[PDB]
């Protein structure tokens, strides 16, 4: 099966492992994982994080033919399980100094969900791109500005976390994948760039 291919020690996830728009798995509601995790599920999480690291390294990205990513969901690998990985780098300052913290968010999350959120909505000014979508898709992807999430890590430890800004957008995008929701489902059907008063546009 798909998972057997992905969990092989020497196997590096690349674009050929990512399923594309139209594949029914992207529209399913992914199954909850049970704890303790299987070895396959633990390894898959690790491989997913590894993919994101590789995608963000200019040379490894070039070697493996990767588009940069800050998140990945298991359904995009044809694995209908509630497993996501998120990796959001902090940026250098104008002087070229590395940030205090390499990442603002770095986690492999099992059974993540939004448990509460702001009334305020937000959207990235630049829209959103999807590793499974090989089309130009313009528009504001309207999301919650702020979310409180729960998830479990690979050990089965439960976490509760409030997110805002870009990190909030990224986690919501990944949770959507495990619910069978695509970013363009949240773009206004008539005017992609419609702005409802109070929408927080993140630059
Ligand atoms: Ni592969
Ligand atoms: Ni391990
Ligand atoms: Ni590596
Ligand atoms: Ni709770
Ligand atoms: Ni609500
Ligand atoms: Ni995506
Ligand atoms: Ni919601
Ligand atoms: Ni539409």
């Amino acid at each position: 099966a798909a998972i057997d291919k992905l969990v092989k020690a020497s196997h590096l996830i690349d674009m050929n492992d990512i399923i594309r728009e139209g594949n029914p798995t992207l529209r399913k509601v992914a199954e909850e994982v049970t704890f303790p995790l299987s070895e396959k599920e633990e390894i898959l999480g690790e491989k997913m994080m590894q993919f994101l690291k590789h995608s963000q390294d200019p040379i490894m990205a070039e070697k493996l033919g990767l588009r940069g990513g800050v998140g990945l969901a298991a359904p995009q690998l044809d694995i209908s399980k509630r497993i996501i990985a998120v990796l959001v780098p902090n940026v250098e300052d104008a002087q070229g100094n590395p940030p205090k913290e390499a990442y603002s968010l770095q986690e492999v999350m099992y059974n993540p969900k939004v448990v509460s959120h702001s009334v305020q909505d937000a959207a990235l000014s630049d829209g959103e791109g999807c590793l499974s979508v090989d089309r130009e898709v313009p528009g504001y992807v309207v999301r919650h500005a702020r979310v409180t999430i729960e998830y479990f890590d690979k050990t089965g430890e439960k976490h509760r976390l409030k997110l805002k800004g870009y990190n909030s957008i990224v986690v919501q995008h990944e949770i959507d994948h495990i619910d069978g929701i695509m970013f363009y489902d949240r773009i206004n059907e008539k005017n992609p760039f419609a702005v409802k008063e109070g929408l927080l546009i993140l630059e």
